[PDB]
C-alpha cells in the first residue's frame, strides 16, 4: 500500500525514492514466500559492491526488530532472485555474507547511514543483522 506507492515512485523516478530513502541507491527485490509461495516485492536500500561490478549488497535489518524479515529467509531459500536497480531489471544469485566480510560491509553502510549503527545497537545479544550479496547474472 505504502509499499505500493514508495514501487510507483520508484519506477517514476529512475529507481530513486524520497522521503527516509532520500538520495540512497534502492532496489525492488521480487521475492517469494518460502512458505506460502506467494510473489511479493520489497523496496530497500543497497550499498554497491566496492570490489565487484553487477553485485550489490542487502540488509536484513527490519529496523532493528527483534527478528529477521521475511524476504531474507525467502532470498535464502530460493537463491535466486529478480531486482529493480536504476532503470534495470535483471536476475541475481543469492549468497550470505559472514564473518569480518560482513562487518565490513555493514560498516560501511552504517558510516553512509549511521541509523543502521543504532539498529545494531538495538539486536546485540538478539540477532546480527543479515547481509546478502546480489550478484547480477
Amino acid at each position: 500500500d505504502w509499499n505500493s506507492q514508495v514501487i510507483q515512485e520508484f519506477r517514476a523516478n529512475g529507481g530513486r525514492v524520497g522521503g527516509n530513502f532520500e538520495g540512497a541507491p534502492m532496489v525492488l527485490v521480487h521475492h517469494v514466500g518460502r512458505k506460502t509461495g506467494k510473489a511479493a516485492v520489497t523496496p530497500m536500500m543497497y550499498l554497491p559492491s566496492d570490489d565487484d561490478p553487477g553485485t550489490i549488497y542487502v540488509f536484513a535489518s527490519k529496523a532493528g526488530a527483534a527478528s529477521n524479515p521475511a524476504w531474507y529467509y525467502n532470498l535464502t531459500t530460493a537463491g535466486t532472485a529478480q531486482v529493480e536497480v536504476g532503470t534495470e531489471t535483471y536476475a541475481v544469485g543469492v549468497t550470505e555474507v559472514t564473518g569480518e566480510d560482513r562487518d565490513r560491509i555493514y560498516s560501511e553502510q552504517a558510516r553512509r547511514y549511521p541509523g543502521f549503527a543504532d539498529y545494531e545497537k538495538k539486536t546485540a545479544g538478539i540477532r546480527t543483522i543479515p547481509v546478502l550479496a546480489l550478484t547480477r547474472t
